[PDB]
């Protein structure tokens, strides 16, 4: 039912301080009691789980909350999961693009401020 | 011959403070004079140029210096340029790999701590 900060932590593989962070950026929330004695809900593990994946996928921490704006059913996950992949892919290509800029420049070596793609 | 900090800056597109940084991490060097009146050498533009590309390629700032250990002739560039590309590529795939982990998990949505690749 209600998990202690230390519990969510040990079971989500992240420091308590992170749950704080993830709380400051308003990604997860708590329910104080008897002298602000905080606590979290079962599902919370699911979020942090998703949050990590998200970070691992390269999604900026902010854009996380934004997509966290639209019971974390596989239906919902389908969403964040996709928008994020599609995002990952966009990045993937940006590098593949840079990889190519490199490919050309290697044999060159002019590093011309004026014309070298790597330089622009 | 000798470029003022402000000159290397305006012509390399980076703040003077960066040349400082790039000097702290020992990537470029200066030649004080008449009351520590610093100054840089012609070639220095070339380095910073390379440094930026490097950063743009994703190469960690440290590993820059290390590869800066082995007249910046197209011969030399061939080196750093390659080791870096080869590096970029390795990264490129790591994501393509993650992209796939995602691809599978999307339709799922179990986010099982136990078995979900995205989770490990
Ligand atoms: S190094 Fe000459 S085109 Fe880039
Ligand atoms: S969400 Fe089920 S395998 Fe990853």
């Amino acid at each position: 039912a209600l998990l202690t900060p230390g519990e969510v932590a040990k079971r989500s593989g992240v420091a308590v301080s992170a749950l704080h962070f993830y709380e400051s950026k308003g990604l997860i929330t708590s329910i104080r009691n008897s002298g602000n004695q905080r606590r979290y809900k079962r599902d919370v593990l699911r979020y942090v789980a998703i949050i990590k994946i998200a970070q691992r996928i390269g999604i900026p921490l902010a854009t996380i909350g934004e997509a966290f704006g639209v019971t974390l059913s596989a239906k919902e996950w389908k969403q964040l999961s996709s928008q994020w992949r599609e995002e990952l892919d966009r990045r993937i290509h940006t590098l593949v693009a840079l990889r190519d800029e490199l490919d050309g420049c290697i044999g060159c070596g002019c590093l011309s401020r004026s014309d070298c793609p790597l330089r622009n």
